[PDB]
């Protein structure tokens, strides 16, 4: 599924991401835009052999099992294919673990390079929340 901007903001709010670990809702919408262009089916292969999956591009070396990343962990205890669903529950639950790991939202390279330090409230302007 390809989400609309305000559609995704509402779903993320219903799943408890607004102000989770102190990150306002616009941060999460900004990260999704630049990681996946709001597309739940997005995949990207990395140089080290792992693959990133889903709307928040969660990586197979640490967080999910895809059967082809040797010597990796599965810290969210899910198959990576669960992260491509139109329902974002699995992506939201795993993202909550990642942002609690110590480095906050800096774990998402696109957030650090394109969202951090900007006016992220603009990503939820005009939405009925
Ligand atoms: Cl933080
Ligand atoms: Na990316
Ligand atoms: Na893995």
């Amino acid at each position: 599924k390809v989400f609309g901007r305000c559609e995704l903001a509402a779903a993320m709010k219903r799943h408890g991401l607004d102000n989770y670990r102190g990150y306002s809702l616009g941060n999460w919408v900004c990260a999704a835009k630049f990681e996946s262009n709001f597309n739940t089916q997005a995949t990207n292969r990395n140089t080290d052999g792992s693959t990133d999956y889903g709307i928040l591009q969660i990586n197979s070396r640490w967080w999910c099992n895809d059967g082809r990343t040797p010597g990796s962990r599965n810290l969210c205890n899910i198959p990576c294919s669960a992260l491509l669903s139109s329902d974002i529950t699995a992506s939201v639950n795993c993202a909550k673990k990642i942002v609690s790991d110590g480095n906050g939202m800096n774990a998402w390279v696109a957030w650090r390079n394109r969202c951090k330090g900007t006016d992220v409230q603009a990503w939820i302007r005009g939405c009925r929340l």
